[PDB]
Parts: C-alpha cells; structure tokens; sequence
C-alpha cells in the first residue's frame, strides 16, 4: 500500500483601516462603591478569574485590526 | 508500505492601519471604593487571578494591530 | 516500510502602522480606597495572582503591533 | 396723662431625651455626577447660596434636642 | 405726662440628654464627580456662598442639644 | 415730663449632655474629582465664601452642646 498528502494553503489577504484625527475622547466616570463577600476559594486546573474590580479602561488604538489562523495535519495506521 | 507528507502552507497577508492625529484624550475617574472579604484560597494549578483591584488604564497604541498563527502535524504507526 | 516527511511552511506577512501626533493624552485619577480580607492562601503550581491592587497604566506606544506564531512536528513507531 | 407696662413671661419649660446604644449606622454613597453651567452672578444683598455640591453628612448627635424663644417691647408717642 | 416700662422675663427651662453608647457608625462614600461653569461673579453685600463642593461630613456629637433666646425694647417720642 | 425703663431679665436655665462610650466612628471616603471654572471675581462687601473645595469633616465632640443670648435697649426724643 501507500499514502501521499500534500498540505499547501496559500493565503494572500490583507486586514487594514484608513483614519483622520480621533479627536475629543472622554471618560469621566463617577466612582462607584462594590461589596464581595465569601468563604472559600478552589481554583483547580486553568481558571481565569477576577473579583471585586471597580475597573476603568480607554483604549483607543489608532489601528486595532487583527488576523488569527490555525492550521493541522493528523495520520494513524 | 509507504507514507509521504508535505507541509508548505504559504502566508503573504498584511495587517495595516493608518491614521493623522489622536489628539485629544481625557480619562479622570472620580475614585470609587472596594472591599472584598474571602477566608481560603486554594489556586492548586495554572490559575491566572485578580482580587479587590480598583484599577485603571489609559493603552492608547498608535497602532494596536495584531497577528496570531499557529501550525502542528503529527504521526503514528 | 518506509516514512518521509516534510515540514518548510513559508511566510512573507507583515504587520505594519502609520501615524501622524500622538498628541494631548490626559490621565488623571480621583483616587479611590481598596479594601481585602482573608485567612490563608495555598498557591501550589503555576498561579498568576494579584490582590487589593488600586493601579493606574497610561500605555501609549507609537507601535504597539504583534505577532505570535507557533509550529510542531511529532513521531511515533 | 400716664402709662404703664409690666413684660414679665415666666417660662419653666423643658426639652429632654433618653436613649440606650444607637448602634450600627452606616452610609456608603455610590457617588454620582454633577455638572452645573453659568454665565453671571449677582448676589447683591443677604444671599446664601450653593451650586454645584455633590455633598455627603452623617449628623447622629446622642441629644439633638433644640429650643428656640424670642421677646419684643415697642413704645411711641 | 408720666411713662414706666419694666421688662422682667425669667427664664427656668433646661434641654437635656441621656445615653449608652455611640458605638458602630461608618461613612464610606464612592467618590463622586463634579464640575461647575461660570463667567463673572458679583457678591456685592452679606453674601454667604459655596460652589463645586464634593464634601463629606460625620458629625457626631454625644450632646447635640441647642437653646437659642432673644430680647428687645424700643422707645420713642 | 418723666420716662423710667427696667430692663431685668433673670436667666437661670441649663443645656447639658450624658454619654457612654462614643466608640467605633468610621469615615473612608473613596476620593472623588472637583473641577471649577470662572472669569471673575467681585466679592465687594461682607462676603463669606468657598470655591472647589473637595472637602472631608469627622467632628466628634464629647458634648457639643450650644447657647446663644441677645439683648437689646433703645430710646429717643
């Protein structure tokens, strides 16, 4: 017998942005109050976790375009 | 028996941005306030974790733009 | 029996940026008040943690662009 | 001609209060926001006056206890 | 002609208060965000005033109690 | 002609207090953000007055009691 695989994706695109001035941004937030009560914490295997935050964010990227690709190739008897 | 593989996946995209001035940008948070209350913590494996935090960010790239890829192969009898 | 592979992924991507100013960035926190409690703590293999925190961050890179890319090859009788 | 006048009020009165413990008070303002535009001020005579206040007050006295008494005698001819 | 005034008030009340303990009182606010706008001001006469405040008060007093008392005579051809 | 005034007002009245333990008194204020504009000022005559005052008060007296009194007299032809 015999097996032959060819794996060859070509890939040619683009992800792009053209902008003027982003100007006048503003974030101006009056501070909240936040309570969190508990008793016992068991984080076993790969957890992401976030309590208690009060938590302000201004991101302003002048791009901020993204590209994600995966590629994969399997073989058994 | 036989087996052959080729693996030559050809990548020529672009990720691009442009921009003039980002200019004015504000962010002044009035303070807010956070408690958090917790009595045994047991982050046994691969935890990633945030507490109480009251936490704020200005990211302001003139950029910002990403690319992720990722390729594997594998074999067996 | 016989085995052959090849593994020549080829790539000629790019991520790039363009910019004018970055210009007038304001940050500017009222500062809040952070308050944590707690009894023990059992951080046992590869924990990321951060706790009762009140942090501020004004990241402005003139890039801030990224790539990632990751390959594998594995092999078994 | 003649007068006469006799102004003696007699005042025997009493304000009083009795408590035990006033315990567990609390007072946790999310706080807001307050904007207030103006253009002229003219505050010519006896004004009292608050703009713009964004403004917080736990008064909790053990007493509290108030009295208030005015007298007045006028003559002409 | 003849006149006579006699002006002879007497005064025997009392404001009076009794207590435990105060104990647990709290006053945590979030804080706030104000902001206020104005041109000209003119405060000509006796003005009493008060503008973009952002103001916190606990008063606690173990009496509190208030006695407020006035007199007058007058007199004329 | 002949005029007699008496002014004799007999004050023999009290204000008073009585406390346990004051105690457990909190105040943590999570600092909030004041921002005050203007063109001019004219505060001429007898002016009492507070701009951008982002303020904080823990008056705790043990008595905190008050009296206030006034007397007056007047003639003429």
């Amino acid at each position: 017998g015999s097996v032959q695989i060819v794996y060859k994706p070509v890939d040619l695109s683009k992800v792009t942005s053209k902008c003027g001035s982003l100007g006048n941004i503003h974030h101006k937030p009056g501070g909240g109050q936040v309570e969190v009560k508990s008793e016992k914490l068991d984080f076993k295997d790969r957890v992401q976790s976030k309590i208690g935050s009060l938590d302000n964010i201004t991101h302003v990227p002048g791009g901020g375009n993204k590209k994600i690709e995966t590629h994969k190739l399997t073989f058994r008897e």
